[PDB]
C-alpha cells in the first residue's frame, strides 16, 4: 500500500545521455544507434534566427559530442523541425529497445534532468492540457528528455527547449515538433488556458479509496451531463465516455460505479475539501493516469 | 526555473537487483560483488511469521534452498550467513555491474531515494524521508520487500535502507544494510506501533527557500522570532526543535536569499497559526517536509553524477 508520483527507473535513459557543444554552446544529446538528438538552439549565438542561414554555417567538425570522457566523431547533421541529428561514426552500444512517441495532453512521463550530458535526477510529470510542463530545468537542461518504459521499450515523448516567462516548460516530440503552439525564439509566448485533467483527478480518488481514504465517499450519483456542467465551471476538462471506459477496470476494482465517483468529485468541486486531506495531499492531483493507478495498485 | 521532488538517476542500483527465492516466498535482493543483501523473512512460512525463530529456522536451510535469479541467469548461491535482521546470500560470480558504494546508516529527517522493485525488477524510483518516529510513508506492494533506498554522491551509491515490512496502519520500516532496523521495529507479524511523529522543521524552513528562490515569496513578512519563541510554536504545531545546528545548515540559503533564517522562521510561525488561506507554495497547499537544505541547493545548483 502507499501511494507516492513514481517515475521509471531511469538507466536506460542514462545510457543515452550525451554533451552537445557547438560554438560556446552546450546542452545535452540522446543517442541511440548511431544518431544524436538534440535542440537545434545548440547552433545559436536568439530573438530570431533563420535556424537554416546558421545551420548553413555549420560543418560536421563544428559539433563536438562526449559521451562520458568518449568523444563521438560525426559524420553528418540534418535538422528535423525543431531539433538536430548527428550522425555519428559509433552506435551507442547501450541502445535500449526504444521508439519515438508524441503523446497527447494528459498523460505522463518520467524526465531525467540532465546538464552537461549528466545526469541530476528524475522526476514523473504530466503534459498539461494547454501543452507546457511544471518541471525542474535549469539553464543547461534543454535537450532532457521525457519517456515512459513498457517491459523493455522506452517510448521518448518529449525533449526539453525553453522556459516561458511564467515559468511553465515548453518542449517537443523526438520528431521535433513541438508540443503546443511554442516556438524556438527568445520572444514573450503565452501558454494558453491551463484546465485541469478530470480523468486523472478521477483515478486518484479511485486510488484514495483503494487506499483506505473513503471520506469524500458520497451518497449522491449524477449524470454524465450534470457533471461535465460543473467541470465547465471549475476549469476541469469535459469528461468523455472514452474516459468513463477507460475508469471501468477501477471501477470494478473498488465497486464504485464511475458516476458515483463524479458525484462525489463534484461535491468536493462544490464544497471544497474542508481542510481535510486526500492521500496526504489537501489539493486535487490531476498529474496520476488511470493506468498510474493501476501500475502501482 | 521549477522546483521537483526528484529522485537520484536509479542506474547504478537496476543493475544490483536480484530476485531471491525461498521455498514459496520470493522477494528482492541487492547484489554487490559476491554477495546477495536481502530480507531475512524469505526463509520463513505463513505458519512462521508470528514469532520466527530465525536462527533455528535458518539452520534448517540449504544454499540449495535458496534461489538468486538475476534477469535470465541463475546465480550460485555458495554460502549463507545472517547479520541482524539480513540475509548474506554469497554467490560465485561477482557482479560486474557493482557500482562504488558505501554502507551508511542515515538520521532521521535525511532524505533518499526508494527504488521500488517487484521480482528482482526494477518498477519505479522515487525520493522519500525517514520520519522523525523512523518510518517512511512510501509505495511499497507484496513483494516489494528487499527494495533499497540510496543517495549517490557524484560517483559513490550510499546504501541506506532496505525495506522490510508495512506496518498494520501502513507505514513502512525497515533497516540499514547491516541489518539493524531504523526505529523500535522486529521482523515479525505482531501489531507494532511507530509512535508520534513530527514534522521535519528544518525541512519545511528548506521548501520555503526553494519557494523564495522560484518567484513564491508572498509567505514573508515583516517579523521576527527568537529559536526559543519559534520553538514554542513549533512543538504545538508538532514541529521538530529547530536546534542552532539547523540554523547554521540553512546559513547558504539565507545567504543566496537575502532572508535570514530566523526572519524564515518568524513567517515559518504565521503560516502554523493562520494556515496558507487557499493558496499554494511551490504547487502545495500543505508544509513540505521532505526537502532537506542539501537537497535545496543541490537542485538548485543542478548537481549531476
Ligand atoms: C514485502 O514483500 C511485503 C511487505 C508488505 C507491503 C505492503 C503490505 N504488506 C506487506 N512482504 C512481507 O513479507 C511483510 C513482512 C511482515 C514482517 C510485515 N509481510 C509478510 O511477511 C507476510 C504476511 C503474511 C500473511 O498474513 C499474516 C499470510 C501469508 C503470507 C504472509 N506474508
Ligand atoms: C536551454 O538550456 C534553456 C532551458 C532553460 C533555462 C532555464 C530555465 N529553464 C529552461 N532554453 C533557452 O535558452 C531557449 C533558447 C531558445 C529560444 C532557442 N530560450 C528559452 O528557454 C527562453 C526564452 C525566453 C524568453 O524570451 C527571451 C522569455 C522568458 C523565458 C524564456 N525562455
Amino acid at each position: 500500500s502507499g501511494f507516492r508520483k513514481m517515475a521509471f527507473p531511469s538507466g536506460k535513459v542514462e545510457g543515452c545521455m550525451v554533451q552537445v557543444t557547438c560554438g560556446t554552446t552546450t546542452l545535452n544529446g540522446l543517442w541511440l544507434d548511431d544518431v544524436v538528438y538534440c535542440p537545434r538552439h545548440v547552433i545559436c549565438t536568439m530573438l530570431n534566427p533563420n535556424y537554416e542561414d546558421l545551420l548553413i554555417r555549420k560543418s560536421n567538425h563544428n559539433f563536438l559530442v562526449q559521451a562520458g570522457n568518449v568523444q563521438l566523431r560525426v559524420i553528418g547533421h540534418s535538422m528535423q523541425n525543431c531539433v538536430l541529428k548527428l550522425k555519428v561514426d559509433t552506435a551507442n552500444p547501450k541502445t535500449p529497445k526504444y521508439k519515438f512517441v508524441r503523446i497527447q495532453p494528459g498523460q505522463t512521463f518520467s524526465v531525467l534532468a540532465c546538464y552537461n550530458g549528466s545526469p541530476s535526477g528524475v522526476y514523473q510529470c504530466a503534459m498539461r492540457p494547454n501543452f507546457t510542463i511544471k518541471g525542474s530545468f535549469l539553464n543547461g537542461s534543454c535537450g532532457s528528455v521525457g519517456f515512459n518504459i513498457d517491459y523493455d521499450c522506452v517510448s521518448f515523448c518529449y525533449m526539453h527547449h525553453m522556459e516561458l516567462p511564467t515559468g511553465v516548460h515548453a518542449g517537443t516530440d523526438l520528431e521535433g515538433n513541438f508540443y503546443g503552439p511554442f516556438v524556438d525564439r527568445q520572444t514573450a509566448q503565452a501558454a494558453g488556458t491551463d484546465t485541469t485533467i478530470t480523468v486523472n483527478v478521477l483515478a486518484w480518488l479511485y486510488a484514495a479509496v483503494i487506499n483506505g481514504d473513503r471520506w469524500f465517499l458520497n451518497r449522491f450519483t449524477t449524470t454524465l451531463n450534470d457533471f461535465n456542467l460543473v467541470a465547465m465551471k471549475y476549469n476541469y476538462e469535459p469528461l468523455t465516455q472514452d474516459h468513463v471506459d477507460i475508469l471501468g477496470p477501477l471501477s470494478a476494482q473498488t465497486g464504485i460505479a464511475v458516476l458515483d465517483m463524479c458525484a462525489s468529485l463534484k461535491e468536493l468541486l462544490q464544497n471544497g475539501m474542508n481542510g481535510r486531506t486526500i492521500l496526504g495531499s489537501a489539493l486535487l492531483e490531476d498529474e496520476f493516469t488511470p493506468f498510474d493507478v493501476v501500475r502501482q495498485c
